[PDB]
């Protein structure tokens, strides 16, 4: 039954992916960006100027205060709110309404994105980051207690302006090709997984793989970037300069200020390496590899000239809170989350982005060796 979900997410490129939800008696219906990396369902709840509507608590006559305020801060920009509960659906997702959770966002900085088209964030993880503590049952939690929709969600999201699929309880066979890979959730927080090997270009980075997950790596669809620990970035912005070497950038480019432009349709995407993570498997000793072709690592943006040229940003971005693995990393696949199992789930997307000689993969099984090593404590 789960056609009536494929293609209900919509977005603005770099700018969040989100699903169309409604909220209240009567049915308020709002756009509401899915974030695998934060647990609080928010919404708009005052005028913004970045905001076309917001959720109004006067007019649904089943809203509930709960007299206690909240406030999420993300990696840059925040917002503070007042706590309550309201009926929940999603018009293209499973046929059921809960009673969940809601923050009114009343006060917010650097949070709205203008012209995203989004007003307000469905936080799809754990209870453990809740704000203000873990007592506050997330959105997903709220859904599978009160129905019978299953514990597990997946999301394919598409490349460029952009579209894609989050399958509500289940899995959709026809959003990908080959098997599905599974790499357990080391902890039910975030969405917290271990890299065991990077390779770059089919040359292994060959460091202490507690560096890949130093402190952490997780999962996170609300964040555009593929974001590396300091000591793993600085290697891997080596490596992909040195494959790029034939033509020169600014080095405010690998910091991800300047853009690089070259005339339209002569991106010379051969110069750019792949890039493998290896995430754990399943059964002892064994992983699987995941496939990033350059062109999800180069995001498309506006011309600032006059011209077609063709100009891109550099979307690998250093990191001190561990790896991220962002939409970036998400759009060549469909990702299964399956919480009722403790694992995600990696295939090639019937969406995957397209080079003339190479192609996204999720290859296995692969042997490694010593696996639980590479978790840091
Ligand atoms: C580089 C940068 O600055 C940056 C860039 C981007 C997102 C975020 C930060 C961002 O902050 N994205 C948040 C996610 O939740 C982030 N998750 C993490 C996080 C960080 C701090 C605190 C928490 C708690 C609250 C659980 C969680 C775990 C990483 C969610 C989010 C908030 C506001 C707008 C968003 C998206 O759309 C913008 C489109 C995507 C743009 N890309």
């Amino acid at each position: 039954s789960f056609v009536e979900m494929v293609d209900n997410l919509r977005g603005k490129s770099g700018q969040g992916y989100y699903v169309e939800m409604t909220v209240g008696s009567p049915p308020q219906t709002l756009n509401i960006l899915v974030d695998t990396g934060s647990s609080n369902f928010a919404v708009g709840a005052a005028p913004h100027p970045f905001l076309h509507r917001y959720y109004q608590r006067q007019l649904s006559s089943t809203y509930r205060d709960l007299r206690k305020g909240v406030y999420v801060p993300y990696t840059q920009g925040k917002w503070e709110g007042e706590l309550g509960t309201d009926l929940v659906s999603i018009p293209h997702g499973p046929n059921v309404t809960v009673r969940a959770n809601i923050a009114a966002i009343t006060e917010s900085d650097k949070f709205f994105i203008n012209g995203s088209n989004w007003e307000g964030i469905l936080g799809l993880a754990y209870a453990e980051i809740a704000r203000p503590d873990d007592s506050l049952e997330p959105f997903f939690d709220s859904l599978v207690k009160q129905t019978h929709v299953p514990n597990l969600f997946s999301l394919q999201l598409c490349g460029a302006s952009v579209g894609g699929s989050m399958i509500i309880g289940g899995i959709d066979h026809s959003l990908y090709t080959g098997s599905l890979w599974y790499t357990p959730i080391r902890r039910e927080w975030y969405y917290e997984v271990i890299i065991v090997r990077v390779e770059i270009n089919g040359q292994d980075l060959k460091m202490d793989c507690k560096e890949y997950n130093y402190d952490k790596s997780i999962v996170d669809s609300g964040t555009t970037n593929l974001r590396l620990p300091k000591k793993v970035f600085e290697a891997a912005v080596k490596s992909i300069k040195a494959a790029s070497s034939t033509e020169k950038f600014p080095d405010g480019f690998w910091l991800g200020e300047q853009l690089v432009c070259w005339q339209a349709g002569t991106t010379p995407w051969n110069i750019f390496p792949v890039i493998s993570l290896y995430l754990m498997g399943e059964v002892t000793n064994q992983s699987f590899r995941i496939t990033i072709l350059p062109q999800q690592y180069l995001r498309p943006v506006e011309d600032v000239a006059t011209s077609q040229d063709d100009c891109y940003k550099f979307a690998i971005s250093q990191s001190s809170t561990g790896t991220v693995m962002g939409a970036v990393i998400m759009e060549g696949f469909y990702v299964v989350f399956d919480r009722a199992r403790k694992r995600i789930g990696f295939a090639v997307s019937a969406c995957h982005v397209h080079d003339e000689f190479r192609t996204a993969a999720v290859e296995g099984p692969f042997v490694t060796l010593d696996m639980e090593d590479c978790g840091y404590n």
